[PDB]
């Protein structure tokens, strides 16, 4: 198989006699196929930065091993150079401390795996406008990816209502240094939707949210150049192409 | 405060001048807050069956009492009314003796309270699969709750490796009537994890186990309808929603 970096892929495996699915030592979780009682699914994602050329995954059964080979692909992401870089411009300590705490908090959440579906059907798009900045916009240096765009931005004037893309549990609902007013929902199975740069948060941590419920209002808060809604999906442990993911997910799960 | 039956809640209290926290007559133990040195914690659990509508706790300090009110919610559990062709006759006499003796042994263990932490940070789920039968699915013969599912079952084919959810000391590691092959671990502070219906046990009573370590193999043993791993948590003296509890626990104790 093949896969563009920063994308997720839904793997299908036989349910019967299945023990585990592994990428080296790291285990990869499995969930039931919705339309086929004899199958299970697993999500595999390639990081945007520094992917391997190739992945070999092993599905272990009672009676056999099934190898799965996945070649990384570069894709057609847009990319610009940078002309200066090295141990430069950090913030004040209590601000580094803020940056550090929030990273830790976020990583704890994205590491967590809720082993049931908190979603309800297909993902919807969080609002009905148009993309102004695509997933995977890179910035490069030493021919390496210095940074990339880890979600997709939708055009939004300040104050535009923003609806949960699917059902779930709110894990984050506060102001953060980079993302600004942030909401993050757990949908189950390590799948997380992200809504950043809001002007107003209308949910709180722990709250169960349904698909199409209002989570807040768009803004320009946090590290961003203007008002816009930033939409992200983390799955299989990584940030991946949100519209690509949604499209893959809904292929399997649409009710 | 509000709490759903069959859930645990972490109460935070001022450390200094604290003498005692009580629910009527019974004392509720307390342990240190892991981050904030000025605070202590307690765990309060409502039973699933026959909770009171309301609970009032007093925290006694040197110079004041402090009331904590907790109102029981019914929550949203699944529930199938029970046909009664006759809720009448029992199983044999040395078998009833088996049942009674094992119940007596388990209560001894669950009544204990080890006053220090045996865990090591956050809990993991004991394996990377999906839920096939949730906690709190009840069977309601007429108007009372006859029985309910006291843990959560994960899809597992017979032979699936099962890992300790946190570090601890093994208290039970043997075949019991209803649970089948059973491992139960003391994590400290009266928190116990449960692993039932196993096909093979790989630990001994009294053994020190580390989080992520192999405890045994999944199975179909005991009172269960097919292969599966059943995962439970006891805390505050009652069986509580184990994914909810894990999530609450990790929020405080994650390293
Ligand atoms: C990668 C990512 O998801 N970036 C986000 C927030 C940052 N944070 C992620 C999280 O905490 O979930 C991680 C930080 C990395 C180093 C320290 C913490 C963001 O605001 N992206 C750009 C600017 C944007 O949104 N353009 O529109
Ligand atoms: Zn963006
Ligand atoms: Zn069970």
């Amino acid at each position: 198989m093949e896969l563009i970096k920063g994308q997720a892929l839904f793997l299908e495996l036989d349910k019967k006699d299945f023990l585990s699915l592994k990428n080296n030592d790291k285990n990869i979780p499995t969930f039931a196929h919705p339309k086929n009682q004899e199958k299970i699914l697993a999500i595999f994602s390639l990081p945007y930065k520094n992917p391997p050329q190739n992945t070999k995954l092993i599905a272990f059964y009672k009676d056999k091993k099934e190898e799965i080979f996945i070649k990384t692909l570069e894709g057609n992401y847009k990319s610009e150079k940078l002309q200066v870089e090295n141990k430069k411009i950090f913030p004040p300590k209590t601000i580094q401390e803020r940056i550090a705490k929030e990273l830790k908090e976020a990583n704890a959440i994205y590491s967590s795996y809720t082993p049931k579906a908190l979603f309800n059907g297909a993902f919807n798009i969080p609002l009905n406008s148009f993309i102004t900045s695509d997933f995977g916009k890179a910035r490069t240096f030493n021919e390496k990816v210095a940074s990339y765009h880890s979600g997709t931005d939708f055009r939004a004037a300040t104050g535009t209502p923003i609806y949960a893309a699917n059902s779930g549990v709110v894990k984050i609902a506060k102001d953060r240094y980079f993302a600004g007013n942030s909401v993050v929902i757990d949908h189950g199975f390590g799948i997380y939707s992200q809504y950043y740069h809001l002007s107003k948060i209308d949910v709180k941590v722990g709250q169960k949210i349904k698909k199409g419920e209002l989570i807040g209002l768009s803004g320009a808060s946090g590290r961003v150049s203007g008002p816009a809604l930033h939409f992200g999906i983390l799955a299989g442990g990584k940030q991946v192409d949100p519209l690509d993911f949604v499209s893959k997910f809904n292929a399997i799960f649409q009710l």
